[PDB]
């Protein structure tokens, strides 16, 4: 047996083929409850299936805390992308948890390269 990190812990991973709904999820350090620390770090999920964001706070957080872990939704919003330009957008607010971090979702996307680049807005629905 091994233990699973917080960096192996799969980073990003979201739908890219229209709009849909998204959640920002902390994650901390608890895989196999034998993990060497307690650090936290942010993932991002959001898939056409989760029509409302406590879906994929349920989903994710069940996959979490079988590698071991303990995690919360800090937020959620939606995710959009439009025909104008290739970019997605991340805006709105969980009706369920308020707005996300958007800049996380941004600074997250951008570098995992899931589609070409993304932007945001503390706005919208």
């Amino acid at each position: 047996m091994a233990v699973a990190d917080l960096a192996l812990i799969p980073d990003v991973d979201i739908d890219s083929d229209g709009v849909f709904k998204y959640v920002l999820i902390r994650v901390h350090s608890a895989p196999r409850s034998g993990a060497p620390a307690a650090e936290s770090k942010e993932i991002v999920r959001g898939y056409k299936w989760a029509e409302y964001h406590a879906d994929i706070y349920d989903k994710v957080s069940g996959d979490m805390q079988k590698q071991g872990c303990d995690c919360e939704c800090l937020g959620g919003g939606r995710i959009s992308h439009q025909s104008q330009d290739k970019k997605i957008h991340v805006y709105g607010y969980s009706m369920a948890y308020g707005p996300a971090q958007h800049a996380i979702s941004t600074e997250k996307i951008k570098a995992k390269y899931p589609d070409y680049e993304v932007t945001w807005a503390n706005d919208g629905y």
